[PDB]
């Protein structure tokens, strides 16, 4: 399994959503919608064996995780504006939730689910798993010389993970990775990953 | 200089795009928004060194070239909406020509052209100019392996170059260059391709 964590800052937990402004008043939820694009999408089909987790911050209810499972995806497309129909629809089955019920996955549509849960508990839950964590900067070890095995992919938005969160990935000893010598969007990492496992 | 022609089989010449289809009416221009976006888009900037070319050979006008020059682009941002914004003004730009100024780069933005031409000749263009043409295709020579100077890389849509324009390209003896062992969409290849040349 090939598996993904998005920490996404600002987009919009809620399903109150302008879909001809995903960059302003969604929060870059543009960005969070190339990402899962990239992370699924093959010419002839998709990626079966890739689970990604968006973490989204953005008011008016944060924290709230989508769940995307490759294996299950039914009527996702590529494209930008067909991805934010499926979040916002997530986002509406939240809204539809009390607290106690958003403690679980709630699924939305086939292989979108949705719950009340943040980003360190989220990396906590995958190692209890048995997943081994791997984190993108700069100073790591290039991804295609690393021994990777049942991994989680950490992904920052673009003002990034934040100093906080960054040496709680220290502490656990989640393994520095790099990607390229540019400073790249999240999605970008997202494809040259595959690359780096597909070749492999 | 890094240089793409995206040849878009589908897409619409005509200035009546509909943003909330851009993969059906508007024939896959949400391919087209993400190969340009992927094209040019850095974290923090835009790829100067980069031109593309898009020809687009849909209904009902075809073929419309739209040259973009990133170290001339203004107000464009990576998302797809934006990107078709920008596509549909130059298409309207290409409107109001008569088919004198069509044999022009027209500008319709900064950074943006339009002109009346076909992908053979665009190609001829470029060998004039000095270019070395690259098809990225699955069964070509790993890239890894491939010694890139001055490039032009040809880029296929979702149904592909076809037979007709790669019978052309491999009398001009265009070298064709594997990018990874499975089939990948447009965007992603671009991706890939300027990481390869960003570690070099
Ligand atoms: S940028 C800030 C957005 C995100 O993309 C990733 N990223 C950007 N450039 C990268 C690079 N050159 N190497 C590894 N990851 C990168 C980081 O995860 C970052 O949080
Ligand atoms: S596919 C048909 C879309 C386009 O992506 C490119 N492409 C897809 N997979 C590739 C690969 N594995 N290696 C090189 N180019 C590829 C080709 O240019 C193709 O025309
Ligand atoms: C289109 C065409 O005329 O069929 C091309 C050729 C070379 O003449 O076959």
């Amino acid at each position: 399994m090939r598996e993904f964590i998005f920490k996404a800052n600002k987009t919009i937990t809620s399903s109150d959503i302008n879909l001809k402004d995903l960059p302003g008043s969604c929060g870059r939820l543009d960005l969070l919608c190339r990402c899962v694009s990239d992370a699924f999408f093959l010419s002839h089909d998709i990626r079966r064996d890739v689970v990604f987790y968006a973490v989204l911050y953005g008011q008016p209810n944060p924290p709230v995780c989508i769940k995307f499972v490759g294996s299950e995806l039914k009527k996702v497309s590529p494209d930008e504006r067909n991805i934010a129909i499926f979040i916002k629809k997530a986002l509406k089955k939240f809204e539809e939730l009390d607290e106690e019920q958003r403690k679980d996955w709630n699924q939305s549509t086939p292989g979108i689910y949705v719950r009340r849960l943040g980003f360190r508990n989220l990396v906590l839950e995958k190692l209890e798993e048995g997943k081994n964590i791997y984190y993108l900067h700069m100073n790591g070890e290039d991804v295609e010389n690393v021994d990777i095995e049942n991994p989680v992919f950490i992904i920052g938005d673009h003002i990034g993970i934040g100093e906080e969160d960054e040496r709680f990935l220290d502490e656990i000893k989640a393994k520095r990775i790099s990607l390229s010598p540019l400073e790249l969007h999240a999605n970008h990492c997202i494809t040259i990953i595959h690359n780096v496992l597909d070749k492999k």
